[PDB]
């Protein structure tokens, strides 16, 4: 669009490269995707548009032109990965960890109760600006239309095609783990790997602790048997509130993972604040 500056490239994502840009006709900074067009598609991206809250990135604008489909977003300076790499010596303040942990559950309950999945959680997803708020950013463009395996549930690694709202609570899950261990939970470079490393953390799952698990599409009766580690072992730091409910973010059976509208009146959050974090630009 001979409407936008481009500023610079913030980076490749899954539907597209993303810009910082300038509107010329606002002069207002914003956050340029030029998607890489189905009618369906137009319509469930404008569905997005209507999607207001203060922890959801705002989709300003969606221009189709020339064939070609541009998305316009709230532009916001950092996202979380760069973040807890400038944090890495001394690691997430508790306060904060537990203020951005409420703020994205907050948004999550938001976009779940208008049945609007992400799917695709992760740091680089999750922006945050001077004011100590925290934004979930490419929501619900999953459904619309080498990458990370990191933070995806095990029901979508083992074939489940059907899968809802709880693959984002496990995704934050991983997420707040990484905040408090300064390290990735599950770092699989593959989807069998990941699997597995999910499996040797969290035990291999049976009928017992996920009903129908050995009828899922790519589980296999010869996947090797693991036993279940113990969480004070997994987050040492965290105290016994973080790791109940992290526990529960965790659950195997997506059915019996906690909601992010329950997750909001766990205990771990009795005391929680809004910190402002120090931010460099
Ligand atoms: C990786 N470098 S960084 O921390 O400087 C950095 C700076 C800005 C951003 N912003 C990205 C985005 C933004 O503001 N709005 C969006 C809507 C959808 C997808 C990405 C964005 C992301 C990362």
């Amino acid at each position: 669009m001979e409407n936008f500056q481009k500023v610079e490239k913030i980076g490749e994502g899954t539907y597209g490269v993303v810009y910082k840009a300038r509107n010329k006709l606002t002069g207002e900074v914003v956050a340029l995707k030029k998607i890489r067009v189905p009618s369906t598609a137009i319509r469930e991206i404008s569905l997005l548009k209507e999607l207001n809250h203060p922890n959801i990135v705002k989709l300003l604008d969606v221009i189709h032109t020339e064939n070609k489909l541009y998305l316009v977003f709230e532009f916001l300076h950092q996202d979380l990965k760069k973040f807890m790499d400038a944090s890495a010596l001394t690691g997430i303040p508790l306060p904060l960890i537990k203020s951005y942990l409420f703020q994205l559950l907050q948004g999550l309950a938001f976009c779940h109760s208008h049945r609007v999945l992400h799917r695709d959680l992760k740091p680089q997803n999750l922006l945050i600006n001077t004011e100590g708020a925290i934004k979930l950013a490419d929501f619900g463009l999953a459904r619309a239309f080498v990458v990370t395996l990191w933070y995806r549930a095990p029901e979508i690694l083992l074939g489940c095609k059907y899968y809802s709202t709880a693959v984002d609570i496990w995704s934050l899950g991983c997420i707040f783990a990484e905040m408090v261990t300064r390290r990735a939970l599950f770092p699989g470079d593959s989807e069998i790997d990941q699997l597995f490393r999910i499996f040797r953390t969290l035990g291999t799952p049976d009928e017992v602790v996920w009903p129908g698990v050995t009828s899922m599409p790519d589980y296999k009766p010869s996947f090797p048997k693991w036993a279940r580690q113990d969480f004070s072992k997994v987050v040492p730091p965290l105290d016994e509130d973080g790791r109940s409910l992290l526990s529960q973010m965790l659950h195997y059976d997506p059915n019996k993972r906690i909601s992010a509208k329950a997750a909001l009146a766990h205990p771990f959050f009795q005391d929680v604040t809004k910190p402002v974090p120090h931010l460099r630009l």
